[PDB]
């Protein structure tokens, strides 16, 4: 369809860790754009994948991210 998805991200609170979560996302493949909203928020997917990669990727300060699954 178009795989826009925000997932909500709680624990850290950096923004060095914040462009590096980013940045990660962007040097996936199946991702087109990312919007990391980190600090007391929120990361955007967009393109065609999952948090389940960026999820790992955020292994360096192990991250948790749940989908803000509306209803």
């Amino acid at each position: 369809m178009a795989e826009k998805t925000v997932y909500r991200v709680d624990g850290l609170s950096c923004t060095n860790c914040a462009a590096k979560f980013e940045r990660n996302v962007k040097e996936i493949e199946g991702v087109t754009e990312a919007i990391v909203n980190f600090g007391a928020s929120k990361i955007t997917v967009t393109g065609e994948a999952s948090i389940q990669q960026v999820e790992q990727a955020g292994a360096f300060e192990h991250l948790k991210i749940i989908p803000e699954k509306e209803a």
